């Protein structure tokens, strides 16, 4: 598990916790990851602060508020569900689009791509069977879809 790979792990858990409820206890992601020490506290705390610095979550003494995370991931679901049902081969998206639509200017490219990959890795709906994400421009990425 590289540090990037671990960050994506935490992010994935947060994404799923946020679809269940917009707040959870700060230790819960740490708890579940250390059962599926695998994850040291200092690393976890640091990554949380970085997501808070991008305003996609906010941290309290005992809770993670994931409102923006839930909202932004809902946009991605809605956007990508809508692409699968038209069965588009490929699409090109500006990082600025997710940022503007969600009103989250500080979202990084890395975070945006990891949320999109989390959705495609997790979606069941549609005749989708393969996908690929290609970060092309500094302002754009492309997604390729496969239908059966």
């Amino acid at each position: 598990l590289s540090p990037k790979q671990m960050k994506r792990e935490i992010l994935g858990v947060l994404i799923e916790k946020s679809m269940e409820s917009k707040v959870c206890k700060i230790y819960e992601p740490l708890l579940s990851i250390n059962l599926g020490p695998v994850l040291h506290l200092k690393f976890y705390e640091t990554f949380l602060a970085q997501l808070a610095e991008m305003a996609i979550i906010t941290l309290d003494s005992f809770t993670i508020n994931m409102t923006n995370l839930h909202n932004c991931y809902r946009y991605i679901i809605t956007r990508f569900q809508s692409l699968i049902n038209v069965q588009i081969p490929q699409i090109t998206i500006k990082y600025s689009e997710i940022r503007n639509f969600c009103k989250l200017p500080l979202l990084s490219k890395k975070l945006i791509l990891q949320m999109c990959k989390h959705f495609l890795n997790t979606t069941h709906i549609g005749n989708l069977i393969d996908w690929w994400v290609d970060p092309t421009s500094e302002e754009r990425y492309k997604v390729f879809f496969t239908y059966s």
